[PDB]
């Protein structure tokens, strides 16, 4: 599934993102722009043997199990399909986990390089929050 900008907006508002750990709305929705383009499909295989799944691209090393990556860890308890899901329920639980292991939203390279240091509440323009 494919969200509209405000409805992520909406979704992700609604699974207390706004705000959490210090990081307004924008910054999230921001995040999901340019690490899937809003795609809970979207999956993007690294060289090193792991794969980011859904709308957060959450790696396969550390937080979820696919199955086929060496040396995995499952410290979100799920398996990876799960983060493909319509309901993003499960990659925002894992989302809040992964923003307080230490590095802030910095975990997400795309936040990093597109999100960090700008006017992030643009992404919330038009939104009936």
């Amino acid at each position: 599934k494919v969200f509209g900008r405000c409805e992520l907006a909406a979704a992700m508002k609604r699974h207390g993102l706004d705000n959490y750990r210090g990081y307004s709305l924008g910054n999230w929705v921001c995040a999901a722009k340019f690490e899937s383009n809003f795609n809970t499909q979207a999956t993007n295989r690294n060289t090193d043997g792991s794969t980011d799944y859904g709308i957060l691209q959450i790696n396969s090393r550390w937080w979820c199990n696919d199955g086929r990556t060496p040396g995995s860890r499952n410290l979100c308890n799920i398996p990876c399909s799960a983060l493909l899901s319509s309901d993003i329920t499960a990659s925002v639980n894992c989302a809040k986990k992964i923003v307080s292991d230490g590095n802030g939203m910095n975990a997400w390279v795309a936040w990093r390089n597109r999100c960090k240091g700008t006017d992030v509440q643009a992404w919330i323009r038009g939104c009936r929050l």
